[PDB]
C-alpha cells in the first residue's frame, strides 16, 4: 500500500544490517537509516505490521522477510518501468519461484524469484548470487544462440526475462511426434557440451514446448563444467532422464543417445569467462 521513501529506507538498511548479524538490533538500524522527523521505531513497527520485516528474541532484533525482499526487488525494477504489475506464481525452478509480470506498456515478461540458503545471513546472500547466476549464465547463453529466455534485467534475488508461449514437458501429454522433440532435446545436451557445460537438471520441468514444439531452457542452477573428474557421470544422468521421460510420457524408446566420446570442444571455456565477467560487472553495485 502507500509506502513512502523513509519505510523504504528502514527496509534497505534491515537489509544492509544483514550482511553482518542474523538478527539486527534497533539501535543499528537507526545508525544505518538516518531521517527527519527522526521517527525510526515507528517505521519498524509499520514495516512489521505489513509483514515486510519481523522481530526475534542470544540478543535481539530485525529480519527482512520473504515479502520485504520480494518489495525491495519488485519496487526499484518498478522505478526503471521493467515492473508495473505482479501477477500469480505460474512456476517454480529448483530454487526459486517463477511468476507473470508486466511493465508500463502492458508487455508480460516472466519473474524468477530466488529463494536459497536455510540460514538469515546466507539467504539474503545466497538468493542474490543465485539471481546473479541466472542473469549472467543466460545473457553468456543467449548471446551465443542457445534456447533460452532472453535477459531483461535483474535486481537483488529477482531476474526478469522473455516469457516464452508453452507448456514444461510435464504438462504436455501429446505432441505430434516424439522422433523430433526427443532428438532436439539430446541436441542440447550435446551442444551444452560443445561449449564446456553440463545442466545438471536436465528435465520435463525446466524444458518448455512451444507452438510449433521447440524446447527452452528455464532453470539451470547447478551446471557441471565438461572439465569435471566425474563429467561423464554427469552427462549421462541428465541423458537418461530425458530417456526416462520419452519412455514414460509418449512411450518414445530410442538407440539415437549420445556419448560423453562424442563432445567436441570449441571454445570452452569462453562461457564461463563471459558469464563470469557478467558476474563482475553486477557484482561491482550493491
Amino acid at each position: 500500500r502507500y509506502m513512502s521513501r523513509d519505510d523504504f529506507r528502514v527496509l534497505t538498511a534491515v537489509e544492509m544490517g544483514m550482511k553482518n548479524h542474523e538478527i539486527v538490533p534497533g539501535s543499528l538500524i537507526a545508525s544505518i537509516a538516518s531521517l527527519k522527523h527522526g521517527g525510526c521505531n515507528k517505521v519498524l513497527r509499520e514495516l512489521v505490521k505489513h509483514k515486510l520485516i519481523a522481530w526475534e528474541r542470544t540478543v535481539q532484533g530485525y529480519r527482512l522477510t520473504n515479502a520485504g525482499y520480494d518489495y525491495l526487488a519488485l519496487k526499484t525494477l518498478s522505478s526503471r518501468q521493467v515492473v508495473e504489475s505482479v501477477g500469480n506464481q505460474m512456476g517454480v525452478g529448483k530454487e526459486s519461484d517463477i511468476y507473470i509480470v508486466a511493465n508500463e506498456e502492458g508487455q508480460q515478461f516472466a519473474l524468477k524469484l530466488h529463494r536459497l540458503g536455510r540460514t538469515n545471513v546466507s539467504w539474503l546472500y545466497l538468493s542474490r548470487l543465485s539471481a546473479m547466476k541466472e542473469f549472467a549464465y543466460m545473457k553468456a547463453l543467449y548471446e551465443r544462440k542457445f534456447p533460452v529466455p532472453k535477459p531483461i534485467d535483474y535486481n537483488r534475488h529477482a531476474v526478469v526475462m522473455e516469457l516464452i508461449n508453452g507448456y514444461p514437458l510435464c504438462q504436455i501429454h501429446h505432441v505430434e511426434d516424439p522422433a523430433s522433440v526427443y532428438d532436439e532435446a539430446m541436441e542440447l545436451i550435446v551442444k551444452l557440451a560443445n561449449h564446456g557445460l553440463i545442466h545438471g537438471d536436465f528435465n520435463e520441468f525446466n524444458l518448455i514446448l512451444d507452438e510449433s514444439d521447440h524446447i527452452t531452457m528455464i532453470d539451470f542452477p547447478q551446471m557441471v563444467s565438461t572439465s569435471h573428474p566425474n563429467a561423464e557421470w554427469y552427462f549421462d544422468r541428465d541423458v537418461k532422464c530425458i530417456k526416462d521421460f520419452f519412455m514414460k510420457r509418449f512411450s518414445y524408446e530410442s538407440e539415437l543417445f549420445p556419448t560423453f566420446k562424442d563432445i567436441r570442444r570449441e571454445d570452452t571455456l569462453d562461457v564461463e569467462v563471459s558469464a563470469s565477467g557478467y558476474t563482475k560487472e553486477m557484482q561491482a553495485d550493491d
